[PDB]
């Protein structure tokens, strides 16, 4: 598993990652971490290595961009000292461009995107342990929507600031198109973003599975 | 206008219809109507024809399927004795399907769609002057997206049935498919189904260009 | 259509114009401009005219004069750069004369209506593309009435500022007329000044007639 | 004083009658009675005469016609044994007729109104003392303005009722009137039928006139 | 009558004066002035001189004594610069003295009191048209009650100082006292202090009969 | 000790009883005892006796007289099968005469009240083991004070009674008599009924003293 | 995967299988299935096998003993013909001897307890596919703990019925007591029995083990 | 009795002397002092000892630690000139090293515990005329869950400090002790923390039997 004992983890990211968590804390154990994947991750790791003794920390924001994300990085992140770090952001800096096409200071285009998020993490790596950079998703298997074509891209930024700067990566859209040759999007997320209790398990085992998680730790 | 002086025109349908229309009653000047396009059009027969003195009524009840409507019909219509009656339905006997693909018991079928709205315009017909039928409508471009596919072939039906009982027909989609070739869903509807005050812009007026609405009278 | 792509089109007023607009920011597509004649015209724009592409902003505040407009001018129009500036101011001028008769301190009297107003619009004309000037409104069918009596004067005040300084011109006042020779005001607005959907289609419908909008585009 | 010691007086009406009142019972010190003209009324006659232990009972109903009068007189006023009975009827029955000119059923014309109110003194008249008459009133001066044309022809009704059947009467039109010669309609009710504190004293004194109050007694 | 045309009447005070009066204007005709006797005498005087165009200010707060009123002096009396100033002041003065004995910076004992108000009206009068001092009061009719007794002491103060400073004088107590020659004080008030209606009409009525009111005007 | 290993306890009453207590059942350790003296009474008895398992139930409602009370008794007294019942009743009964002198329905005068509350005790006795009838009261030191002067009538007819059937006695007139020595009524109750924590102690107090409750056990 | 496609589950059980579903029909995708474990399972189900198609109903209500569950069974399992059926019962049945030891009637001992759960699986074996019985649990390490010790009594119990009627079987209280050999009860439940996020999840992967699920499948 | 008349007696502490006082003041008697130990304390002093004229403020603070009370010491009970402080904390700060294991910042251990409040007795005990210790408690009975052990710990700092500094000293958890040997935990605290009126009454008559108390005073 690659986050230790006594290790502080910090999520950041927009109201999938917020879900209701408490402000400004983001932090124990009877609901300040939210209702979705952030609080499930914690719970599962308490499950099965209750000993790692982890912290961790709710510090997502609905409506972020990656704009936003930059604005309070001292404070919320920097200033909390965190051990490992895990980013996703992408979302809200996508669907702007699509459901208010026409207030263009709303939108943050890939050139806004990849260079703010390649300076956060730059600036974060040497001062933690680790990061995590996990892709924005959009619920929507045909890859021809134009707002999944755009999501996509955003993830490939992530993806090579992530080899850029050697981070941990989880391909969230991945995770979903995988349940999406199944499912019709409305089964998991209405409006394809926002989704149910499954989406949030989806995220929630994607990020694990890429920490080294075991569901059954063997011996 | 097809629609005369003292006349009662009743509309009924899912959500769309209904917005938050007074129960059970649905009718009235200062809200009762609800937020959408029933009470746009309304507003606008009000603001261009306000000698013609008709009457409306809002049966809307959001969830419904057709199933649902042919359970009220004696009570919500019949009863009501209109003049005219608008019927916009469909939407979630197709959407269940989507949403929810593993309770059946949600799902109305194509066959039975089909039988079920026939059994309603032909009671109604003989009571009243006159049927419109409003298609229902899915906010996608893609013409095989899986739920716009199937939306589209609830429309046709609705379309063959307007034409061999002589009703009125309104197609929603058609309104709609014009929109989005310039705005991306979302901008209209995060859910693709419940739209903004543009979209129950659009419904109004492509119903009252259906019954002769002009803009600026020339009369 | 004399507003054109990419444009920028803010509404300022009083409640007629708020109508539950969001607060500061005003702007929006799902319920930020209000539920009156402003989001009808966006809505009406955006189901006609979608390709233009327009921002619209709604800075309407229930209660405010002319006098209250002028101390928040500068952040709320001059700092919003808009292209085109809707202003309808007025109704509450008047009303507080004929309301609160003896509390003169709230009263805005022709003269500093006059010399407000005008001082607005001049400094506000090099600063944007266009402006339009709405009059203010009373629903009340009897000119001898006395706040109709006043509030004619008050739209004539308006006419004139907008041929001393070339700014477009909604007579509301006239639109409300024609339909007040049908219907009694309590039909519209039991207070005279706060209307039905109706009332606000009328408004809207006032509007986008002066700027050239067409129901259906020719072609 | 023409009301005596222990008796009740029973006020009957619409809104302007009702004002909140405890429902069903409308009877005590600390706010059964509602907040306008009748708990005024009681007021002043326990500040005034204290010693004369008169009950009253608010029986009033926001929106009532005299058609839904005779539809509860049995329970309301006939079962409550009252010494004195006051009703006040006619606006809604009014104001119906020019706020949903095309609701008919929701009219009650000036022919089924007094039928319908003699009606009501005639089962009356025989069970109690006494019985007042108070005119509807429209907050209006203009005379010619439609609703306080057909306003006055159902007071001028209720006076001959009175006339005929020897009950007390209150014109409150002409009390109104009496204020309206200085005040613009606005300044007592925006709607010109719900009014002020003022108002409601406008009523309140012209009730206690009629019933031979003084406000220092010779006694 | 005292009070003249165009003229602005301030009432300050504790609860019964405040009796939910809008903060901080206190200022206006639909609900600002509160719901107890201030509201009542601007209702009567409305009703029966609408001519004399009055404002009517209410800045009483719940909770207040004289050194209440002394810390806002300046910003709530001065500052409005009104014609004429209505005190009254002393209840809580007094019964803190009595429900909180223990807590004696609670309470504003004889010599404060006297002091204070003394103060207030000596710098309130070169600035004013007039001032009426209005005692407090205690619903309760047994002179030896030792609350009663120190209300009447405090009373004796009210007078003193209307005397040396030349104000008008309304004795609250004397018109309680009257009615609970009747009435039990529960009847009015349980807790002795926070009356019913009645008890605001016996102050409204009190105040009114000060300052020259006649109910019916002679002619 | 009174009150015996395994019995049940059951109070009845008015507001004083029921402080807010769970409906209907009025039983359990977390909340449904009501905040009053019940409650209080309670509470140390578990907290210096837990061994005795004593189940309290707690029937007062708020209003009510002791007609009220013979109304439920076979539902809230004897179908619950306590070995012992306390009442308190009284209180409503006099209070009304004096509150709402007028509405003598309201009113349970001594001797309707003396032979209903017999009534009461002569039909539990049998299916108990005990009563204990505890006093009405006034916090009111003044003995001719009118409410007062009654209240010490209604207890001496309790006294009577508990003399005259063996029952237990709890005089709460004499144990707040005490504390109105130093106190004034308003230190305890604004209303003169209604106690603080202090008046609850009072009561609870009284209770336990009569049942043989030690604060210290010897035992 | 023990439970196959297209097939119902069913939970039944107290709080901890509750957690706010909805009443009565506790189905549904989007909240209906409350917001523990249940939830959780669904959720993974879905996230690893959505192409099962399980259609899964919460029928906990929270307070519930195995008496309660008794009393609805016919309504609430078996009509609902579900295909599997997981029961959770006995925490109150225990819980209720130690909170409200002196209550009898709220508590259900052991042998009642066995025989009415031996009832519920033999009534419904024949029906069903398969029964799965979880254990209650107690979160409390010291099993010498008066309420662990019984706990773990009624827990030997179901995992006997389990035995012998050839049920699938969850020890809860195991999966508990592994992570209690780290923490302390209070970082999983103040109250030993209401769990945090992680106490769910304990809860969830217990269940999902004895079902035979893959976190990530070999399928 | 310890505390003498016209002295000011200030609690502090966590949630259990808090129990929802009013803030900041936390001062007089109809609620200020919130519904526990601290108000009972007041109730039973008022009623057995009404002439002592003793005045009472909480200034507890649901959360607080030790830490906690030094960080608002100066202006919560020095600026108090209080004569008597009863000081009872350290829940919290043995609390979080058990439901919070993880986060050590919010844990107090024993080195800060007894430094701190060693330091504000010292401070504060040459500023009043005495200090009351009370003692932390946790409702479990067996010494050797690991809680319990610490918490009697931290109780015996207080006892050396209440000794080294010559402090009266309440034995909290001696009090509850003697109740658990009859009644399990939940019984008064599913948590063991928080509990019912009666553990309530336990906390006030464990201070009131320290500072001399008598139920019934001799004479």
């Amino acid at each position: 598993m690659k986050i230790g004992s006594g290790e502080k983890l910090l999520f950041i990211g927009d109201a999938i990652t917020d879900c209701g968590r408490a402000r400004p804390e983001g932090e124990g154990s009877f609901g300040a971490l939210g209702t979705g994947y952030v609080a499930y991750v914690v719970g599962l790791l308490q499950a099965v290595y209750p000993e790692l003794g982890i912290r961790v920390v709710n510090k997502g924001i609905s409506g972020n961009t990656v704009r936003d994300l930059k604005a309070r990085w001292e404070e919320d992140v920097i200033a909390q000292k965190p051990d490992w770090v895990s980013i996703m952001i992408g979302i809200n800096d996508v669907w702007r461009q699509y459901d208010l096409p026409f207030m263009k200071e709303k939108h943050v285009y890939l050139d806004e995107y990849e260079a703010t998020l390649r300076s956060l993490v730059l600036e974060t790596k040497p001062l933690v342990k680790g990061i995590i950079l996990m892709t924005p998703f959009y619920i929507e298997g045909n890859e021809q929507d134009p707002m999944r074509r755009t999501m996509d891209q955003y993830g490939r930024v992530v993806k090579q600031i992530a080899e850029e700067t050697n981070s941990l990566f989880v391909d969230t859209q991945a995770a979903f198109n995988e349940v999406l040759k199944t499912l019709y999007p409305a089964a998991l997320a209405w409006d394809r973003v926002h989704p149910s209790v499954a989406g949030h398990m989806i995220l929630a085992r994607a990020f694990l599975r890429e920490i080294g998680f075991e569901w059954v730790r063997s011996r």
